[PDB]
C-alpha cells in the first residue's frame, strides 16, 4: 500500500547527508549523521518541533547519540536543525537515548536516559554504573525576520532526577528506567506524565506512571505496575484516566488502565489489551508506537500506529494507522510506501492537519521522513461521520412506550444490517464485515440455506489484529430471525464459536426438529427448551460477562439459562461468531432462516436494554439511509 491519495512526504532527517551543529570541546561543527531514530513530533504554540535521536557512526543503540531537533513556523516547508541534549562525551559510544517529550506552554520537556561507555543493550546491564536519567527543558519563541513569522528554541542543561528513583519497589531492586520514547503528556490535572520502562535486578522489564505535580522540579513514580515483559510504553488520557499502550517483544500488545496516576493498574481486557499483535504470528519482537488522543470534529478519539512485521524481527515493515472511539476500533491504513522497513513512528495533528515524522530502514542505516496524512485524515473525517451518524440514528429513535427507554448504542461494536455485498454482511460501523455463503439479501439482513450457508463474523479469525478481543471477557450480540424450515436434528442459529468450525462452541443458539430451541453452554450436554413455530420472527439475544452465558428470545430468558461457559482459568480464544448457518460446507447442517440487524456489544447488556432492543427491532434497521 502507500500514503492515501492527496498525501505525501519527504526525508526531513537524511541519513548519512543531514548536518546537524555537533558540540565538543566549546567547539561546533556541522556533522553529518549516519541515523536518525526515535522520532517524536509535536506541536509547541504553533511550532511544529521533531525530535530524534542523532547516530553520528552507525545506527547501533550503543554508539555516539546527541538528541536532535528541527523546527517549522511554516508547517514543515522549512526547518531549523540543531542538538537538543548533547551527550557527556565520556567515551565514543556516549549517549543520550530514546527521548521522550512532554509539550506544556511553549516548554519542551525531554526526558532521555543517559549511558557513557558501555557497549551493551540497557536490559542487559546487571547494574546501573554507567546509567543516569536526564530532563531537559526547551523554551519556544516566536518572533518576526524579515517580516515574517520566526521562532527560536532555547535549550536547557539536562538535569538528573536519579534522586527520584527509589532503591526498591515491591518486591524487587530496582536497576534502570528510560521514557517509553516518543510523546508523553501533561494530565488534566497538570501533571507531566511520563510512562517508563524500568528493569529490575532480575534484568526484569515492566512499565510504570513517573510524573510530576510541580512543572517537572519533583517526580513520583504510581506504585502499581504493568506486568513484566511490558517495555516501550506509550500512555494518553481518557475519559479521567490513563491508557498505557505496551510494547511486548514475542507477544501481543498489553493495555493498561489507571485512574490513581499508576497505582493501581487493569488490563484493558474490554478494550484495547491484545488487540494489536507485534506480526502476523505474534511471536517477532513489537516497536515504539504512537499513541495520541484528539478531537477531530467535535469528537475526541485515539490514534495509534504499529508496523505490521510482515518480513519478522525487527525488520518491521508495513506502518499502519489506526482509529478508535474506544469501541470501534478502525485500520486507517498503511503510512509507509510499499515493503519498505518502518519501526519507530510520531503522529501529529496540528490545525487540522494530520502529519507522520517515521523511520525508514535500508541495511539498518535510518532516515525519518516527513509525511502529510491527507487522504488518511479524509478516511478518518468520513468513519467518524458515519459512527456519529449512526449513533445519533438509533439513539434518536422513538422506542415503543410517549417512548420508552432511547435504544443504548454505549458498547455498540458492530452492527450487520442492510448493506450487503455477493460476499460480504457489511459493518454499518466499517470495520468488521462477516464474510458470507448461500446468502440472499433481504431488507436488513440475509436470508440462508444449505449446507455450508451462514455467516462469519471474525474475533480470532482476524488475525495479527483482532479488534473483537474484548468479547473474550464480555459481549452481547443480538439479532432477529426467522425460521423457514423444521431441521432434521438440531441446526444452527446464532453463536460465539471457540473453533474454527463452530462445533467447539463458547455460547450458541440452535432450533430443532421438535419445535423447541438448543441454547449451547460450553461443552456442557444440550437441553431443549421452549419452543417456536415455522415462519414466525423472534428476537435473540446472547450475552457473557463473569464466564456466565445467557441466552434470550423476544427479550426474555430461557429457562436454566445462565450458566458457566468458561469452565476453568484459562481465557477463551473465540475464533468467531457465526450467523444463519456455520458457513461451512464441512458441518452436516442445513439452516433456513433469515437474520436481520446483528448488534454486537463489548459488554452485558442489561434487562432494560435488552427489553429496549426487542421492542424496536423494528424501528432499527439501515434500510433507509442505505
Ligand atoms: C528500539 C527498536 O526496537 O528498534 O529498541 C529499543 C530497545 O533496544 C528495545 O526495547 C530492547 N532491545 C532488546 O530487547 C534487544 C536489543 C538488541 C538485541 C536483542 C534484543 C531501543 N532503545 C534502547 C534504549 O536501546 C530503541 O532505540 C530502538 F532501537
Ligand atoms: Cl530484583
Amino acid at each position: 500500500a502507500s500514503l492515501a491519495p492527496g498525501s505525501s512526504r519527504v526525508e526531513l532527517f537524511k541519513r548519512q547527508s543531514s548536518k546537524v551543529p555537533f558540540e565538543k570541546d566549546g567547539k561546533v561543527t556541522e556533522r553529518v549523521v549516519h541515523s536518525f531514530r526515535l522520532p517524536a513530533l509535536v506541536n509547541v504554540d504553533g511550532v511544529m518541533v521533531a525530535i530524534a535521536d542523532a547516530r553520528y557512526e552507525t545506527s547501533f543503540d550503543n554508539s555516539l547519540i546527541d538528541t536532535v531537533a528541527k523546527y517549522s513556523v511554516d508547517d514543515g516547508e522549512t526547518w531549523e536543525t540543531q542538538i537538543a541534549i548533547k551527550n557527556s562525551r565520556a567515551s565514543s559510544v556516549s549517549r543520550v537515548v530514546d527521548p521522550t517529550v512532554i509539550v506544556k506552554g511553549n516548554k519542551l520537556y525531554v526526558l532521555v536516559g543517559s549511558y557513557n561507555s558501555s557497549r551493551s543493550y540497557w536490559t542487559s546491564h546487571g547494574d546501573a554504573r554507567d546509567w543516569d536519567i536526564l530532563l531537559a527543558v526547551g523554551e519556544v519563541t516566536k518572533s518576526t525576520a524579515g517580516g515574517k513569522i520566526t521562532a527560536s528554541i532555547k535549550w536547557g542543561s539536562p538535569v538528573s532526577l536519579k534522586e527520584f528513583f527509589p532503591a526498591e519497589m515491591e518486591g524487587m531492586h530496582t536497576n534502570q528506567f528510560l521514557g517509553g520514547a516518543g510523546v508523553a503528556i501533561v494530565a488534566s490535572n497538570g501533571n507531566l506524565v511520563y510512562p517508563v520502562q524500568v528493569t529490575n535486578k532480575k534484568k526484569q522489564v515492566f512499565s510504570k506512571i513517573f510524573y510530576s505535580e510541580d512543572e517537572g522540579k519533583t517526580w513520583k513514580f504510581g506504585k502499581g505496575r504493568s506486568a513484566f515483559g511490558c517495555s516501550e510504553p506509550v500512555a494518553l488520557e481518557w475519559e479521567g484516566k490513563l491508557i498505557i499502550n505496551t510494547r511486548v517483544d514475542y507477544r501481543r500488545r498489553l493495555v493498561y488502565e489507571s485512574s490513581d496516576m499508576g497505582n493501581t493498574w487493569l488490563e484493558a481486557v474490554g478494550t484495547l489489551s491484545r488487540v494489536w499483535g507485534p506480526s502476523p504470528k505474534s511471536n517477532q519482537p513489537g516497536s515504539q508506537s504512537s499513541f495520541t488522543a484528539v478531537t477531530i470534529e467535535g469528537m475526541r478519539v485515539m490514534l495509534f500506529t504499529h508496523p505490521l512485521n510482515f518480513k519478522g524481527r525487527w525488520l518491521r515493515d508495513r506502518l499502519n494507522l489506526w482509529l478508535t472511539d474506544n469501541q470501534r476500533i478502525y485500520n486507517v491504513g498503511q503510512v509507509s510506501i510499499g515493503d519498505e522497513n518502518s519501526a519507530y513512528s510520531s503522529v501529529l495533528y496540528k490545525d487540522d492537519k494530520l502529519y507522520c515524522l517515521h523511520e525508514i530502514n535500508s541495511n539498518e542505516v535510518y532516515s525519518l521522513v516527513f509525511a502529510r496524512l491527507v487522504g488518511e485524515l479524509r478516511i478518518i473525517k468520513s468513519v467518524l461521520q458515519s459512527w456519529k451518524n449512526w449513533d445519533s440514528h438509533l439513539s434518536s429513535i422513538c422506542t415503543p412506550a410517549g417512548c420508552g427507554p432511547a435504544v443504548t448504542t454505549v458498547g455498540l461494536v458492530g452492527f450487520l444490517s442492510h448493506s450487503a455485498t455477493k460476499t460480504e454482511w457489511e459493518d454499518a460501523y466499517r470495520c468488521v464485515n462477516a464474510s458470507t455463503a448461500n446468502a440472499e439479501r433481504v431488507p436488513n439482513g440475509l436470508k440462508f440455506a444449505g449446507v455450508g450457508g451462514g455467516a462469519l463474523w471474525p474475533v480470532s479469525q482476524q488475525g495479527q489484529n483482532q479488534r473483537y478481543h474484548f468479547a473474550n471477557h464480555a459481549f452481547t450480540l443480538v439479532a432477529s430471525v426467522t425460521i423457514h424450515e423444521v431441521p432434521k436434528g438440531a441446526s444452527p442459529l446464532l453463536g460465539a464459536s471457540l473453533d474454527s468450525s463452530g462445533g467447539k462452541k463458547l455460547l450458541g443458539l440452535s432450533y430443532d426438529k421438535r419445535h423447541q430451541w438448543q441454547p449451547i453452554y460450553g461443552s456442557t450436554p444440550v437441553t431443549p427448551t421452549g419452543s417456536w413455530e415455522m415462519g414466525k420472527r423472534y428476537h435473540v439475544v446472547l450475552t457473557m460477562a463473569n464466564k456466565i452465558g445467557s441466552v434470550y428470545i423476544d427479550g426474555e430468558p430461557l429457562e436454566g439459562s445462565g450458566q458457566t461457559v468458561v469452565p476453568d482459568e484459562r481465557t477463551p480464544d473465540i475464533s468467531h461468531f457465526y450467523v444463519g448457518g456455520y458457513k461451512r460446507s464441512g458441518m452436516p447442517t442445513d439452516s433456513r432462516v433469515t437474520v436481520n440487524n446483528v448488534l454486537l456489544y463489548n459488554r452485558q447488556l442489561n434487562a432494560e436494554e435488552i427489553r429496549t432492543l426487542f421492542l424496536s427491532q423494528d424501528l432499527i434497521g439501515t434500510e433507509a439511509h442505505m
